């Protein structure tokens, strides 16, 4: 995921997984 500060559930991970499968 990517920190965006995205209070606070971090659910966009799948679109910002530039570090994860």
């Amino acid at each position: 995921s990517r920190p965006l500060i995205h209070f606070g559930n971090d659910y966009e991970d799948r679109y910002y997984r530039e570090n994860m499968y």
